[PDB]
């Protein structure tokens, strides 16, 4: 596993992302390191566990997917190291952060990570990010044995943190805003290519509710692109994996309509 | 083609990027990819092509410069593929994005990028940054000959963006604010190193005026470097490749003086 | 010396740290570069020095150290190129910037930067930063000499930062506030571990004075991690080497206790 790919909360505004690709280079000199973002909000396991979900999917097989929010840093949460479906390995905190990427290919094999030698030391207590889990990243990358990082563990023993899912409803398909595309002010759901099937029948537009704003309905249509209406004009869409998204052509979405993660939309025909 | 060189507007805060390097790694596992920047503002293909203008000369001729601001993803604007006079490749929208680049070094042959087999398949329509782009842009990393991707076209088949020109007028050279170099507020102009030597000559400091501030007039020393003057106080200068340019030492210069690209400055002796 | 680590004040929004890449790259194709960062403040080369400190521990001995935060650009300030204790190369402006850096493993040999065969042609004034400090710096991953850059120097004519040391007082110790931990507000002081062992016997919470700000007295408990109090509760403990710092567990200790760099800061039983 010679690629590294690599996650945190840290930031990437002063060195400490690269003190940690510093140990991860001296260990594995034969390894290359990508970052994945190191702007995961401060502690926030579970917008982490998000970035993360399409990692999978998107890496060769010969990645370790090295990842890091832990402000349960020097406690009883400890590190894991996995091997999943499609053979890479994955290390982080137990706290939730790896369940979604687990979601798209589950775990297989996994270990905690204890033993010493696997470790940068002496180990310290604030950075656990640093000291074990880019340490076992770049000692895996270095062909270390799985087993070797400590005692094996059941899947069960690995956090999971709940996702909703999108139904069937009244006349309709209810689900919820997951993320926000920051970068543009597009709105992600949960809501599957598959249930909405019904609606996508007639080529007539749909009826979209969010309630978080005084229960605005706007009537939409749905679209394959952005560019398939006027500029500044809103559409529903299919975003790059398979769920149903809210912007404006060329414009910001959120900024016109203000959605936060967790507030239920319905479509309808 | 070893090195692959990766532009976009998607940000560098979550994780969309990094997908991008995932599929290349996959398909040219033998390359390097370094990012050019991923904060170009949003759909903003000129500040993109901007950027770029200078990346042609700085990277070496074993560069892939893969790059993608595509608000028209999903469209009838197709993917192109390019060998330049340097004998770099550039692989990115035709919508005027690579124009800059262009005029670095021209165009020798170009394609546009038809061919299922250097896709990401199967292709998501809100996302041909990464299924064609960047995955056309790791096939050819990966050794794929150009004529592979799809049909040649012309060179004037690659849409250009206007750039405006400095010239001569009444007294001097009436030029443009073209972008500011934002971690700094230095204002970059389009006024080429060979118009103003006539008023080079005296060693006297030179007259500007920048029209869009209820018509500011400036008498300022002309400098190789900031710090031929005292700390926080003004300069014109030759920027790092051969413009014209404006700032304060050691401050910030449009944070005093707030112009916009667009605006125009003359200067004259 | 295969691995360059790079780092300076021009941001990593635009192209510019990226052409830097693309000089290195084309003289050391060999060569892995890594981003330190490139978000120092600008012409703030205390801030990068302390981003520094660190980097040498950190990062393997085949490193070139390069770095530049250069508002002495064009000038009379020469570019240095240092051997370190541990093996490894550094290269920048000699104003300080690798002062702390110097702490953790002192020069050994020091030249400056004079030679034009380690230079990109021609030098432009305001870019030291990509014309000589990157440029050497590839060419030092390339195999160069170092003695090939220029005249050798004595190490005391590389230019060092004051920096204040913390001291026993009255009942206890008097440091200060060195820098905030700026993706969490944590605060980070210059009080070594070996100071207030005295006062760490008895398990009891200590009294910290900050004088910054009207006067303020916490009593705060000595804690190894964040996580070793509530949510959301002040702790004091010992940072990732070897420093007292301040934090809320899982919250923002500066946005409630409004300290800078600077701030006297006193511990006591
Ligand atoms: C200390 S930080 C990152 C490296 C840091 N810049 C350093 O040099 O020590 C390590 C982990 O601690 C957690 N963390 C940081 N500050 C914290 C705080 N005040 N409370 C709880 N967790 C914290 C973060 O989630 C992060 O993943
Ligand atoms: C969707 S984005 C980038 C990846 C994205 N974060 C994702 O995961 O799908 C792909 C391209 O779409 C364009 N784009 C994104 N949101 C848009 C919107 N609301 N209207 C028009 N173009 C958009 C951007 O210029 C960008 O280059
Ligand atoms: C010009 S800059 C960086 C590259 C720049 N974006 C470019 O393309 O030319 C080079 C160095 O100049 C210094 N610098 C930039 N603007 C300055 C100003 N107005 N006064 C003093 N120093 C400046 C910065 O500290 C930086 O390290
Ligand atoms: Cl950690
Ligand atoms: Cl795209
Ligand atoms: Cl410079």
């Amino acid at each position: 596993h010679n690629l590294i790919a690599f996650l945190s909360d840290v930031g990437s505004a002063d060195e400490a992302h690269a003190l940690c690709k510093g140990v991860m280079y001296g260990v594995a000199p034969a390894a290359t390191i990508v970052d994945i973002t190191h702007d995961v909000a401060p502690f926030d396991v579970r917008e982490g566990a998000l970035f993360l979900a399409d990692v999978p999917h998107s890496f060769p097989a010969h990645t370790v997917i090295c990842a890091t929010v832990y402000p349960e840093t020097g406690t009883a949460t400890h590190t894991i190291a996995v091997r999943n479906e499609k053979g890479q390995l994955l290390v982080g905190p137990n706290n939730g952060l790896l369940s979604f990427a687990l979601d798209a290919s589950p775990a297989v094999e996994c270990h905690e990570v204890l033993s010493p030698d696997v470790m940068n030391q002496p180990v310290t207590p604030t950075w656990y990010g640093k000291d074990i889990v880019a340490a076992c990243a770049a000692h895996l990358a270095a062909g270390t044995d799985l087993a070797a990082v400590g005692p094996r563990i059941d899947p069960k023993q690995i956090v999971r943190l709940p996702y909703a899912s999108a139904s069937e409803v009244e006349g309709g398909i209810r689900g919820e805003v997951v993320r926000i595309d920051r970068a543009f002010g597009n709105v992600w759901t949960n809501i599957p290519t598959h249930l909405i099937g019904s609606m996508l029948q007639d080529g007539e537009r749909l009826e979209v509710k969010i309630e978080a704003l005084s229960d605005t309905v706007l009537e939409l249509p749905f679209c394959k692109t952005f560019g398939e209406v006027d500029e500044g004009q809103p559409l529903l869409y299919l975003n790059s994996r398979g769920r149903l998204a809210l912007g404006l052509n060329q414009s910001n979405f959120i900024e016109k309509w203000p959605v936060v993660p967790g507030d239920s939309i319905t479509v309808s025909p």
